[PDB]
């Protein structure tokens, strides 16, 4: 399949080169797997998510996406236009409030709600979380990442915007998930970016269109942005059945555009995230 003026990111993740704007992608699309997005809500009634959208938990007073970067990230992973899996079930859970703010505790708790979840829902072809969160190292909130991943979820996280190592941050820093550094559309990494051993994978961060509360769109940055490209991936990948939630990270690094990112701080991976399909 091809959709021509795609948002750069998709045309990125589909393409040996910069510089294109057409998302190439086989039709199956994802479809028969499940994407949990754990942040601030999912506008499941936008146009956008065509009734593949739901949200499954809140730990506040609503459900509602109040703030719009839970839809935005949402919209990356599986919408219509700018969903990398467009027809993947999107599963929503609130751990963030509409400030974007979470206790690491109600973080925790909805790594652990997902890992049960899953089994509350059909996804025959397998299960993907993607976490555009995080904040200062924390042994708890790493294990739940952990938790979730050995649980059968292939668990895809922000490296965090910090410019800094990504060893400081969690769930960043959690070695059995799949950690998601940021770049833009001439493969320089994200300025914001964070880096590091722990990284994992690159995907598009800078300038991302996606849908937006009030059934609306726009253009944010960060390595928020960058994982649901490669939550997206993973759950087209698992559908297509070349891979599956324990091995997706290591596939997709294995499968990646290698040494084409600059500004990447040595010791940290130059791997940017590709489909490698062949129309
Ligand atoms: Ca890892």
């Amino acid at each position: 399949a091809a959709q021509t003026n795609a948002p750069w990111g998709l045309a990125r993740i589909s393409s040996t080169s910069p510089g294109t704007s057409t998302y190439y992608y086989d039709e199956s699309a994802g479809q028969g797997s499940c994407v949990y997005v754990i942040d601030t809500g999912i506008e499941a009634s936008h146009p956008e998510f065509e009734g593949r959208a739901q949200m499954v938990k809140t730990y506040y007073y609503s459900s509602r996406d109040g703030n719009g970067h839970g839809t935005h990230c949402a919209g990356t992973v599986g919408s219509r236009t700018y969903g990398v899996a467009k027809k993947t079930q999107l599963f929503g859970v609130k751990v963030l409030d509409d400030n974007g703010s979470g206790q690491y505790s109600t973080i925790i708790a909805g790594m652990d709600f997902v890992a049960s979840d899953k089994n509350n829902r059909n996804c025959p072809k397998g299960v993907v979380a993607s976490l555009s969160l995080g904040g200062g190292y924390s042994s708890s909130v790493n294990s739940a990442a952990a938790r979730l991943q050995s649980s059968g979820v292939m668990v895809a996280v922000a490296a965090g915007n910090n410019n800094a190592d990504a060893r400081n941050y969690s769930p960043a820093s959690e070695p059995s998930v799949c950690t998601v550094g940021a770049s833009d559309r001439y493969d320089r990494r994200s300025s914001f970016s964070n880096y590091g051993s722990v990284l994992d994978i690159f995907g598009p961060g800078t300038s991302i269109l996606s849908t937006w509360i009030g059934g609306s769109t726009r253009s944010i940055s960060g390595t928020s942005m960058a994982t649901p490209h490669v939550a997206g991936l993973a759950a087209y990948l698992m559908t297509l059945g070349k891979t599956t939630a324990a091995s997706a990270c290591r596939y997709i690094a294995d499968t990646a555009n290698k040494g084409d990112l600059s500004n990447i701080p040595f010791g940290t991976v130059n791997l940017l995230a590709y489909n490698n399909y062949q129309a």
